[PDB]
């Protein structure tokens, strides 16, 4: 199957996701002096005071929480959005050095993680029937450079040694993801796709201008995962990123001059 290795890293993935050579794809780099300001893109709203995480999991191929998406308890509306996109997941994305681990780039530069909070459109009723929509999914996208700590990430920071391998997983309630996001939601959108298989075209990008710091300790306990399951030859879990796509005919909006 499919993974970030030399064998069956993002350069192989279109000879079973065909559509990862697509008109849509993600990520793609901002080139900030050609994105336009867009003054009719409305502010974001970002609803989470009600949010019920779940679960934590090791997908073998990132991390991710969970929460409960079956009422409109942690939802993002406005911004390019019409309708109402309820969270179902967050995970990250990260470098084996913190010169790399974004999927998107700003002005060709890469950022140590991204962290992706994943909704889908309601007016679908599942996930599964919104990624077969070009407007089912919202992801909020918001990297992560190395610097100061995050005090709201390091209660996802201790629990990793719980789900160090492939399909581990541990309760994870009563989390907050509003700590993670940055204080301005200045943002870039544009239209794309899942960033691993299938890489279905049914996503609304909304990537902040600003990110997150985290500290050096945090972001080494990331890379201290496995993308193997227990008892398999350990491979650490890093540089589970794609690469810049190309842009095609889209145009990268932007919500701030
Ligand atoms: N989805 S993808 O990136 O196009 C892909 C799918 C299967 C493979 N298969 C593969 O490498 N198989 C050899 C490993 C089997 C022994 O465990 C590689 C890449
Ligand atoms: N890295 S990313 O672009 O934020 C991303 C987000 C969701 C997913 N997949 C997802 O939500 N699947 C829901 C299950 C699909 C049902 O067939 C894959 C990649
Ligand atoms: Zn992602």
């Amino acid at each position: 199957h499919w993974g970030y290795g030399k064998h069956n890293g993002p350069e192989h993935w279109h000879k079973d996701f065909p559509i990862a050579k697509g008109e849509r794809q993600s990520p793609v780099d901002i080139d900030t002096h050609t994105a336009k300001y867009d003054p009719s893109l409305k502010p974001l709203s970002v609803s989470y005071d009600q949010a019920t995480s779940l679960r934590i999991l090791n997908n073998g191929h990132s991390f991710q929480v969970t929460f409960d998406d079956s009422q409109d308890k942690a939802v993002l509306k406005g911004g390019p959005l019409d309708g109402t996109y309820r969270l179902l997941q967050f995970h990250f994305h990260w470098g084996s050095l913190d010169g790399q681990g974004s999927e998107h780039t700003v002005d060709k530069k890469k950022y140590a993680a991204e962290l992706h909070l994943v909704h889908w459109n309601t007016k679908y009723g599942d996930v599964g029937k919104a990624v077969q929509q070009p407007d089912g999914l919202a992801v909020l996208g918001i990297f992560l450079k190395v610097g100061s700590a995050k005090p709201g990430l390091q209660k996802v920071v201790d629990v990793l040694d719980s789900i160090k391998t492939e399909g581990k997983s541990a309760d994870f309630t009563n989390f907050d993801p509003r700590g993670l996001l940055p204080e301005s939601l200045d943002y870039w959108t544009y239209p794309g796709s899942l960033t691993t298989p299938p890489l279905a075209e049914c996503v609304t990008w909304i990537v902040l201008k600003e990110p997150i710091s985290v500290s050096s300790e945090q972001v080494l306990k990331f890379r201290k995962l496995n993308f193997n399951g227990e008892g398999e030859p350990e491979e650490l879990m890093v540089d589970n990123w794609r690469p810049a796509q190309p842009l095609k005919n889209r145009q990268i909006k932007a919500s701030f001059k």
